[PDB]
DNA sequence: AAAACTATGCATGCTCTACTGCTTCTGATCTAGTCGACC
């Protein structure tokens, strides 16, 4: 949906943005949410989030992890911490339709292994790590973002 | 009493209108495969 009147995810989150924010760019991941369990349907069997069938009870959820512009302010060159803080003041999350990915501060390896073990326990792919001072470099790989899997 | 004209019933041919069977076109359904984009 390109307008609040008609869409599959936008008609519900039109009014989820604080009044001050008028121009806003966000980056995130789109996934499928099962409400009867209140759990995210892991990608794979029984559904594709690209061409979901209307009759299905599953719905679309947007998990945000970055902001690149708010009220004609260019946040590309700022540090990750600042972008996170500004992101916290964009929308009031409304579970099931738009959310912010939680990030935990960690400064030891035991924490990383604990997180990976817990992720495997919750049947997730893995865990990723972000450098607090990393800048957004479009199209580049392995600059401030790292991923870890079993 | 005999001959000529006319009426009516039936035979014959032709043409026109139902009803059954064969062939071909169209529509609806299923099954198999292809393309888009992502991960």
């Amino acid at each position: 949906g390109a307008s609040p009147t008609e869409g599959s995810l936008t008609p519900f989150i039109h009014n989820a943005f604080k009044a001050d924010i008028q121009i806003c760019i966000l980056d995130g991941e789109m996934m499928a949410y099962n409400p009867n369990t209140q759990t995210f349907m892991q990608k794979g069997t029984k559904f594709d989030i690209k061409r979901m069938v209307e009759d299905s009870d599953l719905q679309t959820c947007y998990c945000v992890f970055d902001v690149l512009m708010v009220n004609n302010k260019k946040l590309g060159h700022e540090t990750l911490r600042k972008r996170y803080e500004i992101l916290s003041s964009i929308f009031t999350p409304i579970p099931g339709r738009i959310e912010i990915v939680q990030k935990t501060q960690a400064h030891t390896k035991n924490e990383v292994i604990d997180a990976l073990n817990e992720a495997i326990d919750k049947r997730e792919e893995g865990i990723m790590v972000k450098q607090p001072l990393s800048i957004y470099k479009p199209d580049k790989r392995g600059e401030g973002w790292l991923k870890i899997k079993p």
